[PDB]
């Protein structure tokens, strides 16, 4: 396992642009293009992004290109944040991935805002941890990914997704 199969369990793959949990337009492996509600904006920010009149569909390799590029930016949002940087240094590699996928899901900034969490996971109280990361809107919302998750950084193992 690595970061690449565990968020393509998460996301899934829809090739035609669809709405996520919270309503917004998306394509491919979770890539937000919006958050409008008009779909003509969203299909401008598609071509946009893969650079040809798409008409709202993009083939799987457009959508692995553009996965790659997402997860890059996700571990470059963490590596700039002087907040975030230092808990995700000190984590084992099964535990950084947890930290890519929240940061995938929610943004740097959303992340960031943690607080508490974060500081129990720089001292490795994962079981503190877990609770505190469950006492979220996150956890609230979507719950059978915070789970996943969660136990992650629980474990350190990837057991929840075998
Ligand atoms: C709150 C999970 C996390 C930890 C470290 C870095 C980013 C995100
Ligand atoms: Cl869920």
């Amino acid at each position: 396992m690595n970061i690449f199969e565990m968020l393509r369990i998460d996301e899934g793959l829809r090739l035609k642009i669809y709405k996520d949990t919270e309503g917004y337009y998306t394509i491919g492996i979770g890539h937000l293009l919006t958050k409008s509600p008009s779909l003509n904006a969203a299909k401008s920010e598609l071509d946009k992004a893969i650079g040809r009149n798409c008409n709202g569909v993009i083939t799987k390799d457009e959508a692995e290109k553009l996965f790659n590029q997402d997860v890059d930016a996700a571990v470059r949002g963490i590596l700039r944040n002087a907040k975030l940087k230092p808990v995700y240094d000190s984590l084992d590699a099964v535990r950084r991935c947890a930290a890519i996928n929240m940061v995938f899901q929610m943004g740097e900034t959303g992340v960031a805002g943690f607080t508490n969490s974060l500081r129990m996971l720089q001292q490795k109280r994962w079981d503190e941890a877990a609770v505190n990361l469950a006492k979220s809107r996150w956890y609230n919302q979507t719950p059978n990914r915070a789970k996943r998750v969660i136990t992650t950084f629980r474990t350190g193992t990837w057991d929840a997704y075998k």
